[PDB]
């Protein structure tokens, strides 16, 4: 519980320094393996680096608040509008997780404890987004 939290915090600086590189790799993997999701995204925003930076910043936001995701509620609330408007479903979250974890393995080449810590954190972060979005879809 505590060791895993610290590993996620330790990764904040890594993401501050090369987060965009991680997310560039994430979108490469996802668009290659799951081309069906590509049209949901604006390619202009990929080419400019804006969306890679935005995702990296959202991951940073989650890592910073990993002990209490409620402290990113006002942030996630806003991202949820984009996701719901574009038809992001609960079932897309495992796709993102698989591609993100692979990107992490590729670029950070972490130890198993770090990989495990991100697998766990992602599940929690995804659940936070899913639950807010579910309300939007149903409310
Ligand atoms: C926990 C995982 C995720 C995080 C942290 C995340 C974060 C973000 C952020 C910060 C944005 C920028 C838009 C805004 O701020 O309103 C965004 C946009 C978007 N997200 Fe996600 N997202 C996640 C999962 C997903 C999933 C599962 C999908 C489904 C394919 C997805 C599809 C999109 C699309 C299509 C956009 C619009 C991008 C564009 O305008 O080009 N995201 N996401
Ligand atoms: C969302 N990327």
């Amino acid at each position: 519980t505590k060791e895993q939290i610290q590993i996620i915090k330790d990764c904040v600086p890594i993401l501050q320094k090369n987060g965009e590189d991680l997310t560039n790799e994430f979108y490469k993997i996802m668009f290659n393996d799951y081309p069906e999701v590509k049209p949901m995204f604006n390619m202009e925003k990929q080419i400019s680096g804006e969306q890679p930076k935005a995702l990296a910043m959202a991951i940073l936001m989650a890592a910073k608040n990993i002990e209490n995701l409620e402290n990113m509620r006002s942030f996630v609330d806003k991202v949820a509008i984009t996701h719901v408007n574009l038809g992001v479903k609960e079932e897309h979250y495992p796709i993102v997780g698989a591609c993100l974890l692979k990107a992490i393995k590729n670029l950070l080449n972490p130890d198993e404890a770090t990989l495990k810590a991100w697998e766990v954190a992602y599940g929690k972060i995804a659940k936070f987004y899913i639950d807010i979005e579910k309300k939007l879809y149903d409310k």
